[PDB]
């Protein structure tokens, strides 16, 4: 998941688009509205079945709180496309 | 903008642009019911005139809005990258 020579600066953006639970690019990104943290749907829903809190900041969170953060899905798709188009 | 080598990055630029002011998000707010995003001031001003999402027309009021803090970080990071890749 690396860029052509001289695009090391892209790492910051790549890192922002990765879930803190699984380290993969957001898959069906969900926001926790009370704290603005984001996770893959499956990742966060699995965590909340365990503990009803944000796995980053510890604020109380229940499953009905979660909302889709659709723009992150769009960004993941577009960044993957960009990266592959450049490596070509 | 991006040099020709990196023209594809315009796709990422486009996703970080507020649909009200056409500038990169400043203090991004998400409308949770529809997942569209706008600069905080842009959408709050719009809602004082018409209580709807500018893109999808669902009813929205100011108490609905939540910070989408990841977008501000993405804007900051992409600005850095762009400003250091002008001669790529
Ligand atoms: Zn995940
Ligand atoms: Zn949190
Ligand atoms: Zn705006
Ligand atoms: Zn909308």
């Amino acid at each position: 998941s690396r860029w052509p020579p001289g695009l090391a600066v892209m790492k910051t953006i790549d890192d922002l688009l990765r879930c803190g639970i699984c380290f993969e690019y957001f898959n069906i990104a969900m926001i926790i509205p009370q704290c603005s943290h984001n996770y893959c749907s499956l990742c966060i829903r699995k965590f909340l079945s365990y503990k009803t809190q944000c796995p980053t900041c510890c604020v109380t969170v229940t499953e009905p709180d979660l909302k889709n953060n659709r723009i992150l899905d769009e960004l993941v798709k577009s960044l993957n496309f960009a990266r592959n188009h450049l490596l070509q």
